[PDB]
DNA sequence: TTGCATAACGATGCAA
DNA sequence: TTGCATCGTTATGCAA
DNA sequence: TTGCATAACGATGCAA
DNA sequence: TTGCATCGTTATGCAA
């Protein structure tokens, strides 16, 4: 049976890539890889771990995201799927201003959308800052920030 | 420009983890990687390319998966996740006899959910045989049957 | 080959 | 549960 | 460290 | 829009 710093792993590992809204899924998730675990000790393995809960773009419940220092940071779309879902899952609105898009999250979600943004390595985006609950993107020129947000926009 | 082969490649590997609904849904995901086409350039795509839209479990509109023969197969999470995301989406219902789980989705969709449940490599699955919409898992001894069905119900 | 315009069409909601 | 009318999604004749 | 039992708690629906 | 009561999710005292 997997110990604790091994089953933690795998949580790491499986909230990277998913939408993980309760910690029963994370059980039932963390059972088809054969790690039997109740929910009492979910509750402690995502504390000791750091991961947190953000709320949903629309008000409800949102997903466990784990405060990742890094990588690993790649998959077949090129990260262009996940940042897909997490837009969906955090975009509250998008604006602009010259050649700045600007988006809003809930709430301490900026940063995980941001780091999304920046793993799928659009070609017209230069880079991107996050705050609390803002992002905001550079838009390669000649690409214009109004361009981008029409982007992200379509994906919300 | 992207010509037509560059921009179906794309295509395949955006259908491979993700759920798109539409086909302005591939647009905007096109779009976010620079690649700007209309829809009715994907409905001829998705074509000429075998691209299918299965149904959902639920009864509702489907996902686009494309005929893949193969690989890229592998993500962080090794499978898991983007096998929980197609058992939400097309697990109907699960049953099992012996050391058998049976799974059902609708017609046509069982390769598919089999080859993702294949990837994501269980310990307790020896392996997957799929027919239209019925899915053989066999499990690893002494796992029963009952054992994963109530697994992939508890993911469904 | 692709975009435009629009017809062909499958899905969803309501009422009987 | 079935059928009807309505809305969104997808397919395609035509022109460049 | 972990499961059990249950309390503490945040979310959703309805009514004013 | 706000507040109230209800349901699901998460946190934890206690025992092994």
């Amino acid at each position: 049976a997997a110990n604790r710093a091994g089953r933690q792993a795998r949580i790491v590992a499986i909230l990277s890539s998913a939408q993980v809204r309760s910690q029963n899924e994370l059980a039932a998730l963390l059972a088809a890889e054969g790690i039997e675990v109740t929910q009492a000790t979910l509750s402690r393995d995502l504390e000791e771990l750091g991961a947190v809960k953000l709320r949903g773009a629309d008000g409800g419940t949102g997903i466990y995201v784990v405060p990742e220092d890094g990588s690993p940071v790649r998959g077949v779309s090129g990260g262009t799927d996940r940042m897909a879902r997490l837009l969906g899952e955090l975009l509250v609105s998008t604006d602009d201003s010259g050649n700045l898009a600007v988006l809003r999250t809930p709430p301490g979600a900026a940063h995980y959308l941001a780091s999304a943004i920046d793993r799928a390595a659009l070609p017209q985006v230069v880079g991107t800052i996050a705050g609390d609950d803002t992002i905001l993107v550079v838009a390669r020129e000649p690409t214009t920030g109004a361009q981008l947000a029409g982007m992200f926009e379509n994906l919300r």
